[PDB]
Order: C-alpha cells, then structure tokens, then sequence
C-alpha cells in the first residue's frame, strides 16, 4: 500500500560473461551480470509494500523470465518484475513488491544478481541517440538508483574493434516486440558527399517495418561505431515490405549518413540482409560496393 524508496543499497559487481557467440567485452554484448546489495526493514517495509530499480543506460535483460526474487537462505523476501527500456526509455527498472514471509525479521539483507546489456546506441531514435552519450571506451562508473539512493560500481567497456572508417552495421533484438533494429552507416567521406544510395534489402524470412525506420546525419559515431546525433539533410527514400532504400545528397564534411528499420523476421535468430552501399565523397568518384550479411541471434 505505500512505496517506500532505498531498498537496494549497493552494487557489489558488474562482470561480463564471455561466451563462444560474443567475442569482446562491450556494452551491448550479451552477457553482464550486475550484482546488488538489498536490505529490508520490517518496520519500515511491509508485504505488498512498492519499491523500484532504476537501470539508466541498460536497454534490456538477457532472460526470459518476467521477474526475478530477492532471496536469502531460501526465503524469497520480494519479487521485481522486469521493465527493460529497449527503444522506449533510456533505462530500464525493476518493479518490486515486498513478500509475506514464514520467518519473522527486523532487518534481512542480501543480493540479487541482474543478467543485462547496456544502451549505447543503435538507430537514430531519440532513446539511443541520448544513450550513445551514456558511456566511453575504458573506465567508466555505472550508477543505478532506488529513489534518491544512488549505488555505483566501475566497470571497463571495450571499444568496438570494427574500425568506423567503412561501413558499419549493427541489429539488436526488441524483445518485448519481438522485432529487431537494424542499422547502416555510410563509409566516411573526409569532406562530405556529392551523393549516395544507402539502405537494404531484407531476405529469407525478415521483412522491413517501415513505421519504425530513422534516416539522419550523426556528427561521427561513439566508440562503439554509433549515431550521436541526427539531423535532416539532402535525401529521398523508398520503403516497401523487402528495401529501405535512402539515396542522399550534398552532406557537409564532419557527417555521417545512416539509415535504420525495425525488421520482422519468420526467425528472430536467422536472416539476411543485402546493402547497395554507394557513395560519391564530394571532389572523388561514385564506390558501388554492395554486400550481403546473415545475421545470428541466440534469443531463447
């Protein structure tokens, strides 16, 4: 019947999991797992009592489960519901409620552990464009917060190893949609470009969602290869169900064209992607490079 806020109280570690699907240790690979301190007062906290997590710079858990208990010594003192922010808020959060107990306690303390992947970037959407500021390569501190309380933990993110001078492509699975976003960046041109084709064409069983698609100019890209910002620019596009196709014009030195869509695959973890991948850097000749990728999930 009341929300009561400090709950959680530290956050004990922040490891990443290596995996023989991912292969460096960033922000968005799956797995991390954030352990938290929690501690509650049965003069202070009553069953069915409310209490929240907040999770700034995390886009979703890795789980499929839709709650996850704070317990100790088998006793399962809460339950936290699940709310990742995917595309919608820059954090996700627990939603906890307090549990009736067959013990009697005063003060109980314990952990839980969170499996996640942060937020740093991804479309042009207003989430990720905010988030891709969240973090840099190396040390950085992650704060989470239960009210006003505020517990952090270090933590060092490793810099994407692809170079963001070509291409670059990314997807990232939206769970609660059941969707995927997929992006394209322009190679750099290092004064801009006279003109370009960007955009692809989706096979096999994914089809485009042309109601959830970005088209910007980023002023470069973040450690991890993503749009820090967007802006409009000089282009025309096509959406059908196979190709999101962006043909664009005149962009200033300094920019970086991209374009992305919410894709619907037959299967998530299967599908194929082909790129037109043209551009004409200003002063210099017409790349046609285009090129074809499956992209491999491992959603359960």
């Amino acid at each position: 019947m009341k929300t009561i806020t400090g709950v959680f109280n530290s956050f004990d570690s922040l490891t990443w999991t290596r995996s023989v699907e991912y292969v460096y240790k960033g922000p968005e690979t799956p797995t991390w797992n954030a352990v938290l301190g929690w501690s509650l007062n049965s003069t202070t906290a009553d069953p069915g009592d409310t209490f929240t997590l907040i999770l700034p710079c995390v886009f979703k858990f890795i789980t499929t489960q839709t709650s996850v208990d704070l317990t100790a010594d088998g006793v399962s003192y809460a339950t936290c519901d699940f709310n990742a922010g995917e595309e919608f808020t820059t954090f996700s959060s627990l939603s906890c409620t307090v549990n009736s107990v067959s013990v009697s306690y005063a003060r109980v303390s314990g952990t839980v552990k969170l499996p996640i992947t942060f937020n740093v970037g991804g479309t042009g959407s207003s989430v990720d464009l905010a988030d891709s500021k969240c973090f840099t390569a190396g040390k950085n501190t992650v704060t989470f917060m239960d009210g006003d309380t505020k517990i952090s933990t270090t933590v060092d993110f490793d810099a994407s190893p692809v170079s963001p001078s070509g291409y670059i492509t990314s997807s990232r699975i939206i769970p609660s949609l059941n969707k995927l976003s997929s992006l394209f960046v322009v190679p750099q041109c290092e004064n801009g470009y006279t003109s370009g084709i960007m955009g692809f064409v989706a096979s096999n069983g994914a089809t485009i969602d042309c109601s959830n698609v970005n088209i910007g100019i980023s002023k470069g890209l973040n450690d991890w290869n993503f749009p820090v910002s967007s802006e409009s620019f000089s282009y025309t596009k096509t959406c059908t169900s196979t190709s999101i196709t962006v043909e664009f014009q005149n962009v200033p030195a300094g920019y970086r064209p991209f374009v992305d869509a919410y894709i619907s695959a037959e299967n998530i973890d299967k599908y194929t992607l082909t790129y037109a991948n043209e551009y004409t850097c200003e002063n210099g000749n017409t790349v046609v490079d285009p090129f074809t990728l499956t992209w491999w999930g491992y959603k359960n």
